């Protein structure tokens, strides 16, 4: 599918709070579709979806999520709890004069669009997650009940991930059958091969983006487990009553399809897609299959 | 009507050419409506329209026109001929992935949206001008032959020196209701200035606040008046380009809004536009001078929304 060249995009900036500006690229007219990337990614992770969604008759806003790229990256952990991130995305809609948008998220972006659908359904026309399930919060078990624990203490994972940005992205952005991960990178190649999914130029784009703020903002997404759980518990097991799509990836070994298995109970209008031979990096692993699932769903449930 | 606070808008940037970025503010969803200000103004000249149009179900893009604000202001006169400006607005639509927009312009922005409708009808859903008529180009007379102040504006550096000398005085002197006007535009050249016979500390017009004036002052500190005055410095090139369009009509929905008390872009200059623009509708605003959007913002909003809702959506 047709990709994006960053020099050639419309770049938008909204100040959602005194020290906090969100960057997005914008393409197309029609219903507003807000794309929300995961860890550790970029608006550019949607490069195969932005043109296809615009061409299908949608107004695509592909965010740099807070902590990333040209969006503000404050260091404080609590700036990256779902409650703060969601309230900022509502403010974003407010300043853009959008009564609602479709929210499509992947990974930590997926977790955010579920929270948006849960707490701000009036602002969410329809919700779609790649890989990330929605599990109702259990008020009995703290988030406690290695790599996510390694990510907890500020400064540690940052030092490993920032040491060599080319190595970081070449090591992470791999098809499931190419994976070099069980530090994160202690027992992994020092000069990893290029994955079949990505080019040198695409890797160099992520390297240039992550030179702006590095990994503190991105890693802070993982450091709010207790805050996110407390906020989720306040949702009093209400249902999500808006059109919803859950897309599972067969070969995502972290966000495994089975973890989505009971979401119909809590999300009555849930549709599903499933992409075979697809690992964690869904948009760039199976961009054609993603585009067909998203557009088929948008055209039927959102337009 | 509700105004805009600049800190609180979505700011967009598109590169239309190597050295040329266009800035806009964006508000609302629905059909794309691109607002094009005149001389010497700002996206902010639409401050009363942006909220009202967004609220009426439109996606408003209020430009900084080339030469202004956060948009690039290259010094070359020919960067500001209608042919270059139009091709840049088409590239702007391209990069935003808009197949078409409604184009609403005032003053020099109005001149641009007529040229857009004329040369890029496929990219223009509908066209509206405040004050600026569409006159077919006469291949017999250069606009040189056809307003001394416009000759004063020709020579690079001259009008710039007067307009940049005191930015607060410039904007307080320009942005006035017709009955408040302190400018004679008649013998500018012989007098040798727009403001030579105008108060040194002009009173604030009833139309604007100190804060609004201070916003235009801040904007015009980035590039000054060269880019804006270059809009005036392409009379021969704009006329030659316009002649190349001779005999082709504008067949898209069109609105002409005249201002009773605009003494330069006088309503009578619009008087024969039906001949060349069969689908033309009209508004007329009484007691309204040149600065239409900020003089009669309520009347402007009603005319534009009534027209958009009937002819454009
Ligand atoms: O670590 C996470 N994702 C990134 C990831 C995923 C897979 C992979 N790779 S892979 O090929 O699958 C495997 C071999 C390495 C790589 C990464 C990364 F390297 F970037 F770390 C992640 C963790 C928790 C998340 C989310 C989103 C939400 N949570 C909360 C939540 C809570 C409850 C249920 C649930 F499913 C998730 C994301
Ligand atoms: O000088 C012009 N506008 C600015 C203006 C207008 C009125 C006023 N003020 S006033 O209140 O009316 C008067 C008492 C002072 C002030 C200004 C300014 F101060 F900024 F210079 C202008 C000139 C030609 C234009 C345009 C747009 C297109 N043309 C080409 C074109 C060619 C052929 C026919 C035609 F109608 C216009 C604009």
């Amino acid at each position: 599918p047709t990709s994006c060249n960053p020099s050639d995009m419309s770049h938008g900036y909204v100040t959602v709070k005194p020290r906090v500006r969100l960057h997005f690229v914008e393409l197309g007219s029609g219903p507003a579709v807000c794309l929300c990337h995961g860890f550790p990614e970029s608006w550019y992770s949607w490069r195969y979806q932005i043109p296809a969604l615009a061409q299908a008759g949608y107004r695509v806003l592909a965010m740099d999520m807070k902590g990333y790229g040209e969006s503000s990256a404050p260091p404080e952990i609590e700036e990256y709890c779902m409650e703060v991130l969601c309230k900022e995305m509502v403010t974003f809609l407010d300043k853009l004069g959008l009564s609602q948008a479709v929210f499509i998220g992947h990974d930590w972006g997926g977790m955010l669009v579920w929270y948006m659908a849960l707490f701000y359904p009036e602002r969410v026309r329809a919700v779609a997650s790649l890989n990330t399930p929605f599990i109702p919060a259990n008020p009995n078990m703290s988030p406690l009940e290695d790599y996510q624990l390694y990510f907890q203490e500020p400064g540690v994972a940052e030092a490993e991930l920032e040491q060599n940005l080319s190595r970081t992205f070449k090591s992470l952005f791999r098809a499931s059958d190419e994976s070099v991960l069980s530090g994160l990178f202690v027992n992994s190649p020092e000069e990893p091969s290029l994955s079949r999914m990505v080019t040198e130029e695409e890797i160099q784009f992520y390297v240039q983006q992550f030179k702006k703020s590095g990994f503190r903002g991105p890693l802070n997404w993982y450091r709010n487990m207790e805050r996110n759980w407390k906020w989720a518990c306040k949702s009093l097991g209400r249902k999500i009553l808006i059109p919803a799509l859950m897309v599972t990836a067969e070969k995502d070994f972290v966000l495994v399809p089975q973890m989505s298995q009971h979401m119909e109970d809590w999300i009555p209008h849930l549709k599903r897609g499933h992409i075979e031979d697809c690992g964690h990096w869904t948009q760039m692993d199976k961009p054609t299959e993603v585009n067909q699932i998203l557009i088929k769903w948008l055209d039927s449930d959102a337009r």
